[PDB]
């Protein structure tokens, strides 16, 4: 008369959590979580008796090669260890053909997860950065031209030789002194020269004012670096390594996806030399955190958004997710339990209690309000590294400067 | 053949479009599009003819208030006006209850679209913008008087008037270099003149500082542009506006959902006035183009990402997909052809023709060059264009002095 | 009552709002008195017809002195012209004298409302602001001393005295030109003088850099700053007049209040010139908007909030609530209706419908919601009025400069 | 008769406090405070004898839900161990059904409480703080090296060393003025020297700009601090924690009210651990005092206004009151004292004796009132202290140069 069933589940942290009294409790009491209280609600509607169990394989597990003999979690259904599965498991025809599935309870998709980027060590020459590259070339050519035009106009028969000191060497010297805003030893006596002298002042005044303003702007609200826009970039580059969780349905999806980017990524991962795949969520997390972002991990975004709130907040989503897929309850073929739980799942889908479960197990567990910069940093003094460049230039210049005197003296040695 | 199957259709690119000269063509040949091809695939695989018909009221339709009447294509299905529905009809519970669907053939999410904001190429002389015309003009007038007074004071009968170099031209040349803080070759000696020098120096000290400060502040403000992202801002931002197509089941979803984000959205849309809703997709996207920044629009991501690649290329997606849905071919309740249709759908799926048709229709029409993809977010770099004008001023200045020196020669050679 | 009642009500937008078709709507269907038809729960139980009736005097009503005449609402209740009032009216013993009350449905208090402040025109001399009076003073004494010390040490006996240009006049000239960062031809050429020269350069360098930095910060962020915040300021009031609603029981409360700050306020409000009070909401509103900078108005915080979200969004709450009191139903003494309606108000408080009663009007009409610092209009060009001071100084100095030459000329006339 | 009625009370300032000589005094004189004073007016109106008694567990108490056994003062009132109680217990319906109350004698508001923000005392040389110690150090060495190289290269024979003025001391004088951008009297002649000059010029041009930019940034970040205001954003801020007294009426209010912001507050108060709850006002205040900046507390505003006026003055109100409440004297149901007590309360209210008590217990007690008035420090201006040290450096510099001339005299005076 009486009847009981065995249930399969998995200790996924968003879905099932190990109760502190884990030493001796039964699976119907050992556990709490979205799967646990979903199962309780299902048994409340359908009335059937059950016991919770972990997946005996403790994993999703891969298909047996060349046979597709099922993994632990599916085999426990097919071979009578269990008759119902309530787990975060991907809906697909390659599974629907062997076992029945309920209506999906959630809709979700693949995402990348990456280490949150951090401030890099500043560049040795980064003191140039505000003013952009090309302008320095324009400045150089302008200085040349200005010196030449000054020299010519100064000496093009002002009525004559020796009438003033403006030699070409001295003309370059005047041109250089006028820029860095320093002592002026001489001045153009002639109108055309005073004219040439004039505009160069306005030009330097504007340039310097712009530079000093912009550098001041730069030091406020840094808001920099964004190394990857989407997996597009990850498909163009090859330095950063990546891979899926092993045995995952992502691997089968890529195995047959005809999209050129995804087909290229698949053929690479098939061709990848090191061990790109990870067996566990913990391994996938640790590998990225170890790699300082040099390796990136693919997972269903609903795990990422759970880990995102579990401090430290050193991980982030990027990209607009990969696809859309359902999660649902599963049932082996011919099992009488199938439709009486499927109708209960339909009830919950239309009654909306799942929104209560989602609130209870994700949104109430949000912690990391640091996303919105809830606390304001304080500026600190410049490090020596932020200006180090100028000292090398200085000392090198002095070193060169000594050499000239010796070579001049050796020329004048006879 | 028993009878030609009555097909309901609505004009929507790329699903269905009018032919270039449709008025010249056969009634079915009048139309072209993704679904028109698929209709031929259905006719092939199931082995019967079909008749294309435009949906009379031009909408999917919804349940009428307080009457439970059905209008739109669904109305035509529930009242037996047609035999099969061929349109990007989304599958939802409140309609599944009365019409039958094949296996889904495509998956989608909802998306948000906005106008591309600007083309901010700086003006040729915009570096002057901190000071405005009047300040420069008054500086110009002020410049003269200082020299004039210096000259007048410098030259008088010492009751020895030759004992100073402050001629008129030198009295100019002193003052310009003084204003630029470049120093001088000579310094005034009379008590009167030093006062003038002092006040002109003070004037300089104020002006140059003010200019530098203002330019710095201006760039500082520009750094904080902080554009809207991820639609989360629409929980709090209200300077923007947004809305949806009318009679779309998007509206039913929004008014039926209770998720606090989307509850807030429906609360806004239920109460904001004047009506943010729109009756047609064509004028809806035009509403964004007309609103030019103030009104955003919500639509299926498939449509957003079709449109945004079209020739004008003046709009873009923002944020990710809000949810997930799918299309299915639909037919009245108990239509015996429905299972043959489901088999045809399954075979066309397995054959990959669902890619074939999409690969024809989407990628060739991707005529926008997709430049300025945002892959280099300014990097705070001060572009050369922003300062270009000064180089023209410099070159012109140098160009003039040649001609000056030439006429100076022509003078010195005959005076 | 004759199985029929005329509910005393007042048209006030936080509680009752006229329907558009008031030319043809009649009875309760002329309005949306959700603020009443819940408390009418006992009217539902008794089944008597209730008409939402406009208070005859259109005002909260009052009680006279001497004659003790009862006005408006109060009059029509005590004279038996009306029978039940659900009007938003203040609980006070002066009314408990002749009528009785239910438990108050909500609590509120005295509030004060002013026109939102605005940026005035810039000050003529406001260009001085970054350094303040003390520093601007001290610079002068520093300049004096530096010149004096230079003159002293430069004219120790060289061995013949006055072997260099550094007279006192020239010393003042040199030190002034050194302050302004200007070309000075003469040089100390002496140890003590060079020492003195150095420090003055370092001093000016620091001063100027500080000034420019601070002004740069000043232009980035603006804050209007409210001129007053407290009742103490209103006791120290300069010109801004203030007053309560006329005929309002807050006025009698102020007449009753003995506490020294409020007694001083009252004795001012007694001794202020006539027309300091206002009789209606609209009169107070217009007076405040007319008072660009001359008057401030006091009202109940719930009405302040109800206005604060309306258009134009040009008013603000200032300060805290001055007191607290309840609003509740009022009825003639010992009424066979007034007794049981308290049961309705009680159990409606247990049901918590007060939250809906608030939300439907105060929060659904939030309208002019949050404004913050996120994005602003371009700072735009600096106006001439922000620097006008310098031009006056300049032209004044030039005008003076000629005078010295004429008097010098007349001195050298013999 | 009257068997020496027992009054229950809990110690709290200014309500009731111990006498400083309670180690040796006896009777009700062992105490001071608002309520124990008012007890004399109660005895005046009742005509009865009474004794003060300390509440054993020292708290108001709670229903103890899932058990429904009252404790605290309410416990003593329901189990008949307390004849009458006088304490700042607020009247609530969940209490009124257990105990009687007089007319309310005083009105209250709930308040938030925080530590004072520490005053930003300037440093004597804080003007240096933008530029870091190592840079200031290394500038000196670079200045030395440049000067030495300029000297050496200038005076090596030109083929004769008398041909130029660049002596060692003159070489030190050139470089200093060049670094300060003050110009100079003389200019280097040889190509090597001009190279050195240009290098040193570029170096200063970089340094001075960097210094100015950093100082401007440093002030800018400061300005926009925007401290917490009205404290309602404790519903939104999370870096700063806030507490509430155990068993207090507030502990019910946040469970029992259902306004959304207070809902998320109660969710915080439920979830946060170490718990927000505290057993005593004294140690909660101590917790705030030690947990400066990061911690806050909820209390009756009347208590904050008592506490914040004490000599330490390190704490203050923030924001407006949360609600409105009152206090009444309490007694078991149907006590024949109740109506006499209500009459006494009414009389004392009408007589204004409430103020005659209150004035002694707050207005003489206030001993901190220093607030910005007449003028305000915070507006924009820099204080003199913020740059003060430079003036000391200047004065000392001028003070030194006298002695140089004095030793120059002491040399020359015996040539
Ligand atoms: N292990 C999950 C997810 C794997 C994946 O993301 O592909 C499943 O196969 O159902
Ligand atoms: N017509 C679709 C929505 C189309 C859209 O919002 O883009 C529906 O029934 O929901
Ligand atoms: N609502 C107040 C009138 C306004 C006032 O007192 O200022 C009353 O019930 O009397
Ligand atoms: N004395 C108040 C304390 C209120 C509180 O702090 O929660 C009471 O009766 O509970």
């Amino acid at each position: 008369e009486q009847k009981t069933v065995v249930v399969t589940t998995i200790l996924e942290s968003p879905y099932v959590m190990m109760k502190k009294n884990h030493e001796m409790l039964e699976g119907n009491e050992r556990y709490e979580g979205y799967c646990v209280d979903l199962a309780a609600e299902i048994a409340k509607h359908c009335g059937f008796k059950y016991k919770l169990t972990i997946v005996g394989d403790g994993k999703y597990g891969a298909r047996d090669a060349d046979t597709k003999i099922w993994n632990g979690m599916v085999g426990e259904l097919v071979y009578g260890k269990a008759d119902i599965a309530i787990a975060p498991l991907t809906i697909t025809l390659v599974r629907e053909e062997v076992i029945d599935f309920s209506k999906p309870f959630m809709s979700l998709g693949i995402s990348i997860m990456i280490k949150k980027p951090q401030k890099s060590k500043p560049g040795v020459f980064s003191f140039l950065d505000p003013l952009a590259y090309e302008i320095w070339m324009c400045i150089v050519f302008a200085y040349i031209g200005v010196s030449v035009v000054l020299f010519l106009v100064s000496r093009f028969s002002p009525y004559s030789e020796s009438t003033n000191e403006f030699g070409i060497f001295n003309s370059l010297w005047f041109s250089l002194g006028a820029f860095m805003q320093q002592g002026c030893d001489i001045s153009p006596r002639s109108l055309s020269g005073r004219i040439v002298g004039g505009v160069w002042w306005f030009f330097t005044l504007i340039i310097i004012s712009s530079y000093t303003a912009n550098l001041a702007a730069f030091l406020t609200v840094e808001r920099m670096v964004s190394p990857i826009e989407s997996a597009e970039d990850l498909s163009k580059q090859t330095e950063i390594a990546y891979g899926t969780l092993d045995s995952g349905s992502t691997k089968e999806f890529f195995r047959r996806s005809k999209i050129a980017v995804f087909d290229k990524m698949w053929t690479y991962m098939r061709s990848a030399e090191p061990s790109v795949f990870v067996r566990t969520t913990a391994e996938g997390v640790a590998r990225v955190r170890k790699s300082k972002g040099k390796y990136a991990y693919l997972l269903e975004s609903t795990m990422n958004e759970y880990i995102e709130q579990r401090k430290p907040c050193d991980t982030m989503k990027v990209g607009g997710n990969l696809d859309s897929k359902g999660y649902g309850i599963a049932t082996p073929k011919g099992s009488s339990l199938g439709t009486p739980v499927n109708l209960a799942v339909l009830k919950l889908s239309e009654q909306g209690v799942l929104d209560k479960l989602k609130n209870k197990w994700w949104y109430d567990k949000g912690e990391c309000g640091a996303k919105d910069s809830g606390s304001k940093e304080k500026t600190s003094a410049l490090s020596l590294s932020n200006v180090a460049g100028v000292f090398y230039i200085l000392v090198g210049g002095l070193g060169l400067a000594m050499l000239v005197a010796l070579i001049e003296f050796c020329y004048k040695s006879r």
